[PDB]
C-alpha cells in the first residue's frame, strides 16, 4: 500500500524540479521516472502519433522518452513501461508557474492530464520561478498524504501552483478558477546571418481575469494556488445562444 | 466589407483539404493561408518558445511555417504576417475528425482557438473522412455566410465536425457537446532492425459519452455537429468537493 507514482514532467529527466521532487517522493513512495529525455515547455498535449517512440534509460533508472512529448512520456509510462501501473501520475516540479488561460499550453500541465484516468487524481505541480523547489516538494507531498489519508471524490486532476517562498511564508491554500490573460500580440523579428526575417513568439498578454478566487491572485498573495481541471473544452453557457443564432440566420434549417 | 480570413490546418498549405477549403472560400472573401509547411496531426496547442520560426511562400501565395505548429501559424498569421489583420481564423479541412475528448489533442481545434480573440468566432472544420471535402465546404460557406448576416453573441471558437456524405444526406445541424471516451491503453510495440522495441501510440478508447446532445452522435447519425468550444480548463463542479476534502484532510490549515 506504498504508492506507486509515475513522475514526468516538461523538461526531462534530469531540470532540477523534477530531481528535487523525485528525491522528495522516494522517502516514501515508489517512484519511476518515465519523461522527456530532454525542454518542452512547446509542447502542450501534442503527442507523437506518426512516429514510434524510442527510449533510452540512464544509470539511475530515469526511464526517458527520445523526442518524448510529456503526454507520450505519461501514456508510454502507464499503459507500457511502469509494472505494475502506477497508482498516480505527478507532473513537476515546472520551473516556472502554469496559470490561468496558458494551462492549455502546458506539457506540466498535458502530462497530468494523461494520468487522469489512474485511481488518484493526477498533479501537475509549478514554482511561480526557481528558487525555492523544497517549497513546492513540501506541498506536493502534503498533498499525497491527504490522498492517502482519504480519497478525493470530485476532480481528477489538479493543477498546482507554489509561491517561490520559503514554506514558512506559504500562508495557505486556495481552490481556485483559472484567471485569463488579454490576447498577446507581440512577435519579435530577429534577422539571420543571411538577412531574412525570422519570428519569435512574444510574451503573454497582460492579465484580463485575475481575481481573488483566480489561481493568479492566490498564487500573487503568497498562497499555494489548486485548481480542478477537466479535458472537456465544450463552453456549456454559450448552447442556447448559438442554437438561437443558427436558426436565426438560417443556417441548417430551410426556414 | 468583404471577409478577410486567416485559413489554417493540422496538415499543411497543401493536404487537400485545404486546399479544396481555399478554392472554396476565395470565391467570396479574400484568404490567407497562414499555414503548416508540412502533417502534424500530433500537435495540440503545442507552440515553438525556444526557437524562432521561418517561413517560406509558394508560388501561389501559400503563407507557410516551416517546422510550425498550428497554433504557430496562426499566432504569426494573426500578428505578423497577415496585414490588414484577419476578420477570423477558419481551420480545416481536417480529413478526419475531431471529436468528444480528442479534441483536446487536435491541432485543428488549436489553431481555431488560436484565433479566439478576433471579431468572429473562429471555426475549426473537420470532416468525418476523406471523400466528401465539397460538403464541409458547403457547410463551411453556410456558416461564414451566417456571421456576416448576423454576429454571434457568445462563443468564440465552433467546432464543426462535417459527416462524409454527399451534401444532399446531410440532415441539417446539432448543437452539441463534446463526448467522451473510455482511457486509450494500446501500446503497439515494434522491433527496430537492431531488436530494440519501439513503441507506437495506439487507437482512441472507446466511446463512453456519446449520448444524442454529443458530437459524436450527432455526426453518427448525418448532422453537422458545432459544439461552442472555450479554453478555460477549470472543473468548476469540483470545487466544493476538493475545498472540503483539502479540509478534511487537513492540507493548508493547521486544524
Ligand atoms: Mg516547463
Ligand atoms: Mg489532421
Amino acid at each position: 500500500a506504498s504508492m506507486r507514482i509515475l513522475l514526468s514532467n516538461d523538461d526531462g529527466v534530469h531540470a532540477p524540479g523534477i530531481q528535487t521532487l523525485a528525491k522528495a517522493l522516494r522517502e516514501f513512495a515508489d517512484v519511476q521516472v518515465v519523461a522527456p529525455d530532454r525542454n518542452r515547455s512547446g509542447a502542450s498535449n501534442s503527442l507523437t502519433l506518426e512516429s514510434s517512440l524510442r527510449t533510452f534509460t540512464f544509470d539511475n533508472g530515469d526511464i526517458a522518452v527520445q523526442m518524448g512529448t510529456p503526454t507520450d512520456c505519461v501514456y508510454l509510462g502507464v499503459n507500457a513501461l511502469m509494472r505494475p501501473r502506477p497508482d498516480i501520475v505527478v507532473s513537476g516540479i515546472n520551473a516556472g508557474p502554469n496559470l490561468g488561460d496558458d494551462v492549455i499550453y502546458s506539457g506540466t500541465v498535458a502530462a497530468a492530464m494523461a494520468g487522469r484516468h489512474l485511481g488518484f487524481p493526477a498533479l501537475a505541480v509549478s514554482l511561480n520561478g526557481y528558487q525555492h523547489y523544497d517549497t513546492a516538494a513540501a506541498v506536493t507531498c502534503a498533498l499525497l498524504r491527504g490522498l492517502s489519508r482519504e480519497p478525493l471524490r470530485t476532480g481528477r486532476i489538479l493543477n498546482v501552483n507554489v509561491p517561490d517562498l520559503p514554506l514558512a511564508q506559504v500562508k495557505g491554500i486556495r481552490v481556485t478558477r483559472c484567471g485569463s490573460r488579454h490576447p498577446a500580440d507581440k512577435v519579435i523579428p530577429q534577422e539571420d546571418p543571411r538577412g531574412n526575417t525570422l519570428y519569435w513568439i512574444g510574451p503573454p498578454g497582460d492579465k484580463y481575469d485575475a481575481g481573488p478566487d483566480t489561481d493568479f491572485a492566490a498564487v500573487d498573495e503568497g498562497y499555494v494556488s489548486v485548481t480542478p481541471l477537466h479535458v472537456d473544452l465544450t463552453a456549456a453557457s454559450a448552447h442556447d445562444v448559438v442554437s438561437d443564432w443558427l436558426d436565426s440566420v438560417g443556417v441548417g434549417t430551410q426556414w
